[PDB]
């Protein structure tokens, strides 16, 4: 005869698609082909074998014998690498004077197994390596923090459900984390009590997933990946009221008093961040109390106080009232509600209270360091030293010095929140000579006196 029929493939049928398990051993049996040449004797028998195709190198995967067509493993299929391996098959005859070859196309497509396990993915190094949740103070029960996410199981479809758990740090059991990934609020929370939580979540495919026994291997955020660490920060409210540094402020004013004088500066915190935060100050009333009596006169608003900046100013001259002194009644607001109270006490300083401070500067130069010059000192004197005015120098002699700067001052002793005889911030003075020695010098200090007999 002569080889006059081509083979032609019983097994496997025509386009078909193999599903194997994936991970299966090496060499483990896939099919056996099947081929028919319709040729008697050498010429029509067929010949198996794999081809060389040009791109798809998927036929290294496979090996299949010359004779039985049986197809093994030779390489490991793991789904997770390929999913569809396509091959062409290729039977030939033995036959002569030139053999023919048919050629047939197949794919294997691999079934998934629970391969791996819902893992996490770490962010870049150096960033925070956690993830962050904000949430409302004081808010109530359940409302949503929000989603916990970040795991992904490998697998396709059941193999591959990923529920969420907390491992540990919740021990407070101020949230509840439903699998789902959703965190509800359980508790009242303060931002001012406590602003940041923190925990560590598990990622497992099991519905029923419970932490181990407590003293059992502490976790490593750094090798396990099925962990994360989640922070939840609590966001600010208006909770927090303003509270006044003292309940009772006392400064002095002079007689000689300019008006628009900044006689104190009060303050009062909002422990609230941000807006909340916001405190405008103001005055409630003025009383005025003559010398010694038992009447609270009550002359128009002689004073003010900036919304914002705290500082009591003067509103007239009091050069009329030189016997007695002033209760102003104080208030502090939040952009809320809140408020908080206190009193200022204004005395008209007698002679006996008020203290000069002789400098060998130009007046102009003397206001440019006043506060810093006083700072310090207060500071160093632990006192408060309240600046009254800035003028040129005159000697009880009556010489005008106008290169010799004075600088009138009153001081109050912030233990008993009351005003000082000259006599006894002189002795002040000349105790913390020694500290204030460096000072005066630095500052061109002359010398300390009262205002002129
Ligand atoms: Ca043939
Ligand atoms: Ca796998
Ligand atoms: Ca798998
Ligand atoms: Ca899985
Ligand atoms: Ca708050
Ligand atoms: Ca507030």
């Amino acid at each position: 005869d002569v080889n006059d029929n081509r083979p032609v493939f019983v097994r496997p049928p025509n386009g078909t698609i193999l599903h194997i398990k994936e991970e299966i051993p090496l060499r483990s049996n896939v099919y056996e082909v099947y081929a028919t040449d319709n040729d008697e004797g050498l010429n029509g028998a067929v010949r198996y074998s794999f081809l060389k195709t040009t791109g798809n190198r998927d036929w290294e995967y496979f090996t299949i014998d010359p004779i039985s067509g049986l197809i093994q493993t030779a390489q490991r299929l793991d789904r997770e690498k390929q999913a569809v391996y396509s091959l062409i098959l290729v039977a030939s005859d033995l036959g002569q004077p030139v053999p023919y070859e048919t050629m047939q196309p197949l794919q294997v497509a691999l079934e998934d197994i629970d391969d791996n396990e819902p893992l996490f993915v770490r962010p870049p190094k150096g960033s925070p390596q956690y993830q962050l949740l904000t949430v409302p103070e004081h808010s109530p029960r359940g409302t949503l923090v929000g989603n916990v996410t970040g795991a992904v199981d490998a697998d396709e479809g059941p193999n591959a459900i990923v529920y969420y758990f907390i491992a540990a740090g919740d021990e407070d059991k101020n949230f509840h984390l439903q699998p789902d990934g959703r965190l509800l609020v359980l508790r009242d929370l303060d931002r001012e009590t406590e602003a940041t939580f923190s925990f560590i979540v598990k990622a497992s495919s099991n519905r029923s997933w419970t932490p181990p026994r407590g003293p059992s291997p502490a976790l490593d955020l750094l090798t396990d990946l099925t962990l994360q660490e989640v922070r939840v920060v609590l966001e600010d409210i208006n909770d927090q009221p303003p509270r006044f540094t003292k309940a009772e402020y006392t400064a002095g004013v002079a007689t000689d008093a300019k008006v628009g004088s900044e006689l104190i500066q009060v303050l009062a915190l909002d422990a609230d961040i941000g807006n909340n935060s916001l405190v405008f100050y103001g005055i409630l009333a003025i009383h005025y109390f003559r010398a010694l009596a038992n009447d609270s006169e009550d002359v128009g608003q002689v004073f003010t106080m900036g919304s914002v900046d705290g500082i009591l100013r003067t509103a007239d001259l009091f050069m009329a009232y030189s016997p007695g002194y002033f209760v102003v009644d104080i208030v502090a607001r939040d952009l809320a509600g809140h408020n908080d109270t206190a009193i200022i006490g204004i005395y008209i300083l007698r002679d006996d209270q008020r203290v000069k401070i002789v400098i060998n500067e130009i007046p102009d130069r003397v206001r440019g360091f006043e506060e810093e010059f006083i700072r310090l000192l207060s500071n160093i004197t632990g006192a408060i030293v309240n600046t009254d005015d800035v003028q040129f120098h005159v000697d009880m002699k009556g010489r005008v010095n106008f290169a010799q700067t004075e600088l009138l001052i009153h001081v109050v002793n912030r233990d008993t929140n009351r005003i000082l005889d000259v006599d006894r911030v002189i002795q002040m003075i000349d105790e913390n000579k020694e500290q204030l020695r460096n000072l005066f010098r630095n500052y061109n200090v002359l010398d300390v006196q009262p205002a002129i007999s």
